[PDB]
């Protein structure tokens, strides 16, 4: 099997000391091709970037979800949450079947409100700008998405555009995910150089813990019921187990909500102006879309659905920068990938998602170009060629949301704005749990249309 470059008794583990991991992954997959090997002191996995070996990996029969290190460092924090649990866990199909309901695309319907008021909040700041000011892009996005799943999600209002340092939430939860993130480097976790950055993620751990138990405290003390997940959780029982969710793990699942949620569409939203920007005949037809059907002072739902082109244009944001990471599967059994190599029961795989959207034998020789009528179209797009939200019973339970959300936010910005890409912006694109592009600014004129 092909493997990158090594650095003696330490593998290929310093690959991944870098900014930019994923981004590091891709180059080496352009080099190695469909599938290389990763080792670090005790560890290895293999890197699949081809539909023909990814389509396998897709098989549920033979591999489930793993965890990767990662995600188990991320587990300090989320519990067994949906997105750090693992499948045969009790508490992951108990809170799927819950929460499977309250994630569809007619429960939409009942967020669609919460989104709108968020997506105002951010039309508003764009329009009280001066002149000579620009928008900070994936700041904003940020501070959007954030307080649209902390009202959503528990009817909790972070109030991210009424502030320059985040909430205490939100600056605890970065900075514990940051810390998850440097664990994967540390060969001696004990050393004591470690000490404060352990004392800083038990605070930080605390911080989270004790907003969101308070707001699971005062809801089932005053019985309020809102239209939010929260409300569901309190309310919900498993058909399954007949059990409902326990406190402890609804407080894990809106912290979930938050982590898997929050800059993987925050990204999006982020990455699809950016393409906009750089192809004014794509955002002509967007606008267009916008302007025609978002006729009202505010969207409704339905109007949301018929954003067919802005849909297409997010689909194709998502194909070329998935914001979320490479997932990780491990195989169930003994098994041979692609008729060529074998593996053993436990073995785990890694799904580069972008390489798979580059993949010039499914989608062309021109996977670098931004065309969104790629997505006219749809469903003739192969069986797991296309895989930004994962695959199978493990893939994105936020899906419909994100893509709500996405699509409400970008019909309103293009309908409300004309964005100049003032400075020529060059994609630096920035790596944490998800990618975002850096420094991403833009100037706004707006259309003066009243809300
Ligand atoms: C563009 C935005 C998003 C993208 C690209 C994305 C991507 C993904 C991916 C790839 C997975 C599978 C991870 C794995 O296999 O380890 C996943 C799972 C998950 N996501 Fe999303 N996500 C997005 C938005 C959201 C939002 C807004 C929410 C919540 C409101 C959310 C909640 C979850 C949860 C709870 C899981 C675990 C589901 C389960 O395994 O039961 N995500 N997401």
């Amino acid at each position: 099997m092909p493997q990158p470059k090594t650095f003696g008794e330490l593998k290929n583990l310093p690959l991944l000391n870098t900014d930019k991991p994923v981004q590091a992954l891709m180059k080496i997959a352009d080099e190695l091709g469909e599938i290389f090997k990763f080792e670090a002191p005790g560890r290895v996995t293999r890197y699949l970037s081809s539909q023909r070996l990814i389509k396998e990996a897709c098989d549920e029969s033979r591999f489930d979800k793993n965890l990767s290190q990662a995600l188990k460092f991320v587990r300090d924090f989320a519990g067994d949450g949906l997105f750090t649990s693992w499948t045969h866990e009790k508490n992951w199909k108990k809170a799927h079947n819950i929460l499977l309901p309250s994630f569809s695309q007619q429960a939409m319907k009942g967020y669609h409100a919460m989104m709108v008021d968020i997506a105002v909040q951010l039309v508003q700041k764009w329009e009280r700008l001066n002149a000579d000011e620009h928008i900070e892009v994936p700041e904003d996005m940020t501070r959007l998405t954030l307080d649209t799943i902390g009202l959503c999600g528990f009817n909790y209002r972070f109030n991210s555009f009424y502030r320059d340092q985040p909430h205490p939430f939100i600056t605890s939860m970065v900075r514990a995910l940051d810390e998850a993130m440097n664990k994967l480097q540390r060969a001696n976790p004990d050393d004591p150089a470690y000490d404060e950055n352990k004392r800083q993620f038990q605070e930080d751990i605390k911080v989270m813990n004790d907003l969101v138990d308070k707001i699971i405290a005062d809801r089932k003390a005053s019985g309020e019921q809102s239209d939010d997940l929260l409300t569901h959780m309190l309310n919900g029982k498993d058909p399954e187990t007949g059990e409902p969710l326990d406190d402890e793990n609804i407080r894990y699942q809106i912290i979930t909500f938050l982590i898997a949620g929050h800059e993987t569409t925050s990204g999006l939203l982020s990455f699809a102006l950016y393409f906009l920007v750089k192809n004014p005949h794509v955002l002509q037809k967007a606008a267009e879309e916008a302007a025609r059907v978002l006729v009202d002072p505010v969207p409704s739902y339905k109007q949301v659905k018929q954003l067919k082109y802005v849909g297409m244009v997010l689909n194709e944001a998502l194909r070329l920068w998935p914001t979320a990471p490479p997932f990780s599967l491990y195989a169930k059994e003994d098994t041979v990938l692609g008729g060529e190599y074998p593996l053993e029961k436990g073995d785990e795989l890694m799904v580069l998602i972008p390489q798979l959207h580059r993949d010039k034998t499914i989608w062309g020789d021109d996977v670098e170009e931004f065309r969104p009528e790629r997505f006219e179209n749809p469903s003739a797009i192969p069986q797991h060629a296309f895989k930004p939200f994962g695959n199978g019973q493990r893939a994105c339970i936020g899906q419909q949301f994100a893509l709500h959300e996405a699509t409400l936010v970008l019909g309103m910005m293009l309908k409300h704005f004309d964005f100049e890409d003032h400075t020529n912006y060059e994609l630096d694109i920035k790596e944490t749990l998800t990618l975002k592009p850096e420094g991403f600014v833009v100037k706004a004129k707006s259309k003066k249309i009243p809300l």
